[PDB]
C-alpha cells in the first residue's frame, strides 16, 4: 500500500508549537510526501513561498536516510484560482508551456513527481482537464525514455459527487495517472444550519442527511464504478476536524448551529481544528460515537467539532484494505500531532502512525 | 423502557440443556415477556401446546415476586397461517367471536395482554387488520373496574409488507405499543451471505436495496406516522448462519445454502446465542462496517449475529431516537442457563439490553 | 376554490402604467385578497405606507359591488426583520401586546382577517411561531361580527419548512396557509434554471428534488396540513438572469441577474407585463419536465408561468384536492390588459380563475 | 439519427391479422431492424425458429429497395438462459468459439451485425461481459481488416438501476459498442400492487413514484454519467402498455390492483397489449395524460393500462434530441399497429412513423 501524505508550506508560519517545517517530518512515516503548494507564473511551475527552495531541500534530504520515500510537488491549491488554472490548460501555448517547465523543475529540485491540485475544474474544462493530464504524462514518458526513473504524475481528485460529475472524466485521466488521492473529507453533508461530521465513512441514519453522497464510501463507490482502478485510487482521510458554534441546549449530529466554531490559537481559522488542537479540546470534552457513520465528535460548552481519532482511521484504513485500494491519502501532516506533545501520549503523528500501522496489519 | 421479551413456547422440546421452560426466565430481567403462540380455532382464541396451561401458570407464576412485570399472550406466529388469520380477521361473525372469546381467555390464564402476530396480511387485509386492531382495543376498553388489557402487535420491518400490509398511522393509535421486528432481513443478494440484523446499510454499492437493515425500519415507521412513544425496536439473540460455497468468507460471499443445524435449536439457518459461543472457539469474528454488527466465520460456515457490544450499539440508537424501549427474540435464545459463553451469567445479551436502557 | 391574491402596497410608486392602485384591482376576480404589508411598532399592529389608510379604504370599497369578497392584511414582509419579528414573538408581555392589537386594528379598517408573513421563523423559533399563531386565533375565537380570519404565509423550502414549522400544529389554527411556490433555488450554482417549475423534471438539470412545487406540496400534506387548508402560490412574475455564452438552454451560464424591468426596476425580477414586452423577438422554450415555460433573447433569460402553465398548475392542485390558490401577485400581472396583445385585464389570474372553475 | 427496431419472429404464431412476419414491414420506416432471437447451441450463434432462415431473407429482401437500411440479429433474449449465457461467456473455449462463429454466420445470413441481448448478466458476470463484448468487436475488425463493410455490434441494455450496477461496466462496454439501446421500458411490475406506468418520461409526482429511477430520464442520464457516450446511447420507446386489474373504484396513479391487466386477444399474455389491442381498449376508455410523466394511461372498467401514443413518444423524441442521443429504438414493429386498420387511421406503424417523423422535424 501506499501512505500519501501532505506536506503545506504556509504551515512554518503558525505560532509557536504550532510551526511545522519539513525537518520536523518522520522520514519513515509515509511512502510519499507531497509538497503544497507551488504556482505557475508566466506558464512556468514555480515556487510560492520566499523559501520553498529552502524547504524543498529540508524535504528532500529525508530521503537521505530512507532511499525508498518518494517525494512529489503538488501545483495549485485553493489559494491559486481555479479561473487562473483554466486559462492557463485551455490555451494550446500556455498549456505546452506549462508542461515543459515541469520536468526540468523537478529535477533540478529534487522531486520525484508531480501532482496536480487544480481545484477544482468547473463545467466547461472537463475536457481540457483529461488534455492536460496526458500531454503531461507524455512529457513524463519522453523525459524519462533515455533511462531515466520515469517522475510520477498524481492528481487530488474532490470527493463530491457534483464536481466529479461536472468536471472530471475519471475512466479517461485515470489511465494517465500513477495515482488519484480522492479527498474524503470536507463534505458538506449536514442540513444548512445544523452540525454534521465532515468526513463520515458512511452515510449513516437514513432519513437525517441531506444527500445520501456526503460520505467516504459513496465517494469511493463512485470513482470505481466510473472507472478509477482500485489500484490507482487512494483514500483521503484527514487529520483536521471541522467545528461549529452549537445554538442551543442540542448537541448531538443534526443539532442547530449558529456559525462555524471557535478559531484554534495555532491554525486560527474559524471551523477548523488541527488534530493537535482537538486534543486539547477534549479536556473537559465529551467524545460520541456517530453510529452509522464510524467517526466521532466532541463538544464542549457552546463548541462541537467532527474529527478523527485512531478508532476511526483505522477503521477507514480496513475499509480500503477491504476494497483494495492503492492506500491512505492524509491530510496534512502539519495538522497531526507532529511535536507528539499534545495527546498526552508522547508520541509524534500518531494518526499517521495509526494509519501506517493498519496498513501493515 | 419497556423491554419487551419473548418465549417460545416450542423451546421446551430441545434436548438437554436446550430445553427451556418459563420457570427458568429471570422474573426481574424484562418489563414485560410475551408467550408465543395461541390458536384461534372455531373462531375462539385457544393453547397450542398440550401443556400449554400448564406453561402458562410457570410463566405467570414469576409476577407473584415482581409486582411490575407484565405478561401477554401472542397469537398467530409463522406456523399459524396467514390464509386462515385472513378469514378469521375478514368474516364479520368469526371477526366478533375471536374478539369477544379473547379477554375471557386472557384473564382465566393470567394474562395481561394480546399480542398480534399476523404474520402477515396480506395487500388484501389492510383494512381487515385495521379493523381488528380497532374493534380489539374497542372490546377492552369496554371492561373496567380492572386493569384495562394491553394491545400489542408485532409488525415486519421489511418495507415491501409494511407498504402492502399496515395503515401505521391508523393502527398506532390503538397499540400500546408496536413491535417492529428488525431482525430475520433477508438484505444480501441472492445466494450470498448477510447479516440479517444489520443496525444500517453499511457499504452502499454491497447490497441491492437501502431498505433492509434496522435503522431504514424504524424511520420509515416514525415517516409512516407511528409515534416514536409506542414503537418498540426488535433486537434479536439468535443469529442466521449459512453454508460457504468458496474460500471467500466476507459479506457478501457465496454460499449453498442455510448453515448447518445447531446441537440443541436443530433450525438450518439458525443459532441460538449459546450455539454461538460455541461455535466462536476456533472462530473468527469481524465487525461489519458501517452496520455496527459481528459476524463469524470457521470452516464452510458463516453466522451473522448480536453480541454484547452490538445490541448496546443498538439500544444507543433506540434512545437517541427516543423509541418507547426494546424488544427481544427470544429469551430461549439468549444463554439462559448461563453456563455456555464463558462468563458464568444468565442472559447476558438480554442484560447486556437492560443495562444500555439504564445506562 | 379560493383564489388568494396579493395586491403589494409599494406597486403604487412604480413609473408610467406600472403604478398600481387598490382601486385597479377587479372586485370578482379573486376571492381573498391581502394587502401587503403592515408593521409592527411598539408592539402593535401598525401602518406601513404614509397613505395606507386611504389605500386600505380603496381595496374595502371592492366588497361593495362584492359581498362576498374577502380582504386580509398581512404583517411582516421581506423588509420587516427576521429577528425583530422574533424579538416580539419570543417575549410574553410583547407577543401579548401584538395579538391584543390585531383585532381592533383590522375591524377598524375594514379588514375580514390577518395574514402572517414572518419570513422566516429561524431553527431558535419554530415552537414560538407554533404559540403566537395558537394564541393569535383564540384571541379571534374570543374577540368574535363574523371571527377574523387568520392566514399564513409559508416558505415552500424543506429546509426551512423543517427547520421553521410545526406544520401538523399549525395547520389546526390556520383557516389557511399559502404555500410560497415560487423563488425556488431551482438551478445549478452560476447557471440558469426555472424559478416555479411544477415537478423536477430533467433529473441532472436541476440542483436536487425539493426546489419544485410538486414537492412542496407532497411535503406539507406528508407533515399534516389538510389538503383543504392548502393553497397554492402561482406567481405572475418572472426570474430572469444574465446569459454568459451563446448556450441558451436550462443549466447555461450565467454571469448574474437579467437586466432590470422597464418598471419593477429590479435585477433578476420581470413582471408577466414586462414578460410580454420581452417576448417579441424572443424564443420560448416548454421546459419538458417541468411544465413551464423560460424564454431568451439576445444575453437575457426568464424563466416565468404563461396561461398555458398557470392552468396546468391548477389541473395539479384541483387533482391534489388543495383549497385552491394563491397568486403573488396582482399588480404583477398585467392588470392593465394593454402589454400582451388582446385588450384581456390579469390575463395569468384570469386563466387561474377559468382553470378553477372548469 | 438512428432508429433502430425489433422485429420478433414469435410474433409470425399471433393469431390472424396479429401474425408478422417480414414482409409486413416498411423497409423505410427504420435505419436499422433488428432480428429477435438467435440461440448459441455447441457454442455456435444458430437459428432459434424453424423457419428463421426463410424469414432472415424475408427481412434483408429489405434491403433491396433501400440500401441505406442495415439489419443486425439479437442473440439471447429472455428465453435462452442468463447462466446458460454466463456458462458460454465465462469459459476461455466457449467464448472463443461462440466468438468466432458469428462473423461467417452474419455473413451467411445477409445481417450487417450483431446485437447482444444477454437478460441479463448476474453479479458475477460483469467483467465476462465486458470481455465478451470486446473480444465480440475486436474479431469483427479483424473480419473486415481486408477491406470489407465491418460488421456492427450493439447491445440491448436493462434501463433499470439496480441491473445496471450490478452486471455493467457501462465505461468500458460503450467503447467497444457501436450503439447500446437502453431498454427504458417495464419499470412498474404489478407485483408492487398498485397502478404504474411502465415507460414515463421523468419520475413526475415525486409521492407517487416508488423510488427515483424508474423512470426513462433517470436511466439516461445515468448511463451518461457513469461513461456513455451520448453519441452511442438510442433512447428505448415501446409500442406496447402494460396493463393491470383495478381492485376498487380508484383509477389513478397508485390505484389499489389484484394483479395483471386481462390478456389480449392477440399477444395472449396478462398484463401487456400491443397497440392495436390498446386502439381496440380506447374505445369506451377514458385516456388521462399524466402530467409529470409526460405519458397517458387508459381505464375502463376494472381495467388500467400504461402506454405510449403518437404524442407521448413525439416528446419522448425531443427530449433525445435535446440531450443529443444517437436516436430511437424501437420495441417492437410487431406490437405497433402494422397492419394499420386497427387505430382507425388507415396507416401503417403509427407509432413508429410518429417516432421517425419527430426525428426528422
Ligand atoms: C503566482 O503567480 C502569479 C503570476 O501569474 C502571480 O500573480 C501576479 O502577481 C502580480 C503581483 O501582485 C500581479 O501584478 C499580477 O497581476 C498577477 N498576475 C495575475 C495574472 O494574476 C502571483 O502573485 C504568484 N503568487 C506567488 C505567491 O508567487
Ligand atoms: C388450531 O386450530 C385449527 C383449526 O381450528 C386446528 O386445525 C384443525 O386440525 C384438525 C386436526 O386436529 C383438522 O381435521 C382440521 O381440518 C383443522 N382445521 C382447519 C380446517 O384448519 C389446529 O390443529 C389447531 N392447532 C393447535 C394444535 O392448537
Ligand atoms: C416599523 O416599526 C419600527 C418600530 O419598531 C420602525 O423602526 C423605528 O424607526 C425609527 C426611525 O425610523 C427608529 O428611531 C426606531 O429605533 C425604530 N424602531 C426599532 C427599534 O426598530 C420602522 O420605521 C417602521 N416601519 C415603517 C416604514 O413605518
Ligand atoms: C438452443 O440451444 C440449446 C443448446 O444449449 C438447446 O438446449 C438443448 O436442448 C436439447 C433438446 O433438444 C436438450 O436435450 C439439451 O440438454 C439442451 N442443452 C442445454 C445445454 O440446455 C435448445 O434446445 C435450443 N433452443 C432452440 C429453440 O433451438
Amino acid at each position: 500500500y501506499k501512505l500519501v501524505c501532505y506536506y503545506t508550506s504556509w504551515s512554518q508560519y503558525r505560532e509557536g508549537d504550532g510551526s511545522c517545517f519539513p525537518d520536523a517530518l518522520d522520514r519513515f512515516l509515509c511512502t510519499h510526501i507531497i509538497y503544497s503548494f507551488a504556482n505557475i507564473s508566466n506558464d512556468h511551475i514555480d515556487t510560492w513561498e520566499w523559501n520553498d527552495v529552502t524547504l524543498y531541500g529540508m524535504l528532500n534530504t529525508l530521503k537521505n536516510r530512507n532511499p525508498n520515500l518518494k517525494t512529489l510537488l503538488s501545483v495549485g491549491g485553493w489559494n491559486f484560482g481555479s479561473q487562473r488554472f483554466s486559462k492557463i490548460a485551455s490555451n494550446t501555448q500556455s498549456r505546452r508551456t506549462f508542461i515543459k517547465s515541469v520536468p526540468p523543475f523537478l529535477r533540478t529540485h529534487g522531486f520525484d513527481g508531480l501532482d496536480l491540485a487544480w481545484l477544482y475544474p468547473g463545467r466547461r474544462d472537463k475536457q481540457h482537464f483529461t488534455t492536460l493530464i496526458k500531454e503531461m504524462k507524455a512529457e513524463f514518458i519522453k523525459e524519462a525514455q533515455p533511462g531515466k526513473k520515469q517522475l510520477l504524475l498524481s492528481a487530488a481528485l474532490s470527493a463530491g459527487k457534483v464536481t466529479i460529475d461536472s468536471s472530471y472524466d475519471i475512466a479517461k485521466i485515470s489511465q494517465h495517472l500513477d495515482f488519484i488521492s480522492i479527498m474524503t473529507y470536507d463534505f458538506h453533508g449536514a442540513w444548512r444550519g445544523t452540525t454534521g461530521h465532515h468526513s463520515p465513512l458512511f452515510r449513516g441514519q437514513e432519513d437525517a442527511s441531506p444527500d445520501r453522497f456526503s460520505n467516504t464510501d459513496y465517494a469511493v463507490g463512485y470513482m470505481l464504478r466510473l472507472g478509477a482502478p482500485a489500484s490507482k485510487l487512494v483514500m483521503g482521510i484527514p487529520t483536521f476536524g471541522r467545528s461549529f458554534t452549537l445554538a442551543s441546549s442540542e448537541t448531538g449530529v443534526g443539532a442547530p448551529i449558529s456559525g462555524p466554531g471557535i478559531p484554534g490559537r495555532f491554525t486560527k481559522e474559524a471551523g477548523t481544528l488541527a488534530y493537535y488542537e482537538i486534543c486539547d479540546f477534549l479536556r473537559g470534552a465529551t467524545v460520541h460515537r456517530i453510529l452509522g457513520q464510524q467517526v466521532p465528535y466532541a463538544t464542549k460548552g457552546n463548541q462541537w467539532v467532527g474529527y478523527d481519532d485512531q478508532e476511526s482511521v483505522k477503521s477507514k484504513v480496513q475499509y480500503l484494505k477491504d476494497r483494495q485500494l492503492a492506500g491512505a491519502m492524509v491530510w496534512a501532516l502539519d495538522l497531526d500531532d507532529f511535536q507528539g506533545s499534545f495527546c498526552g501520549q508522547d508520541l509524534r503523528f500518531p494518526l499517521t502512525n495509526a494509519i501506517k500501522d493498519a496498513l501493515a496489519a
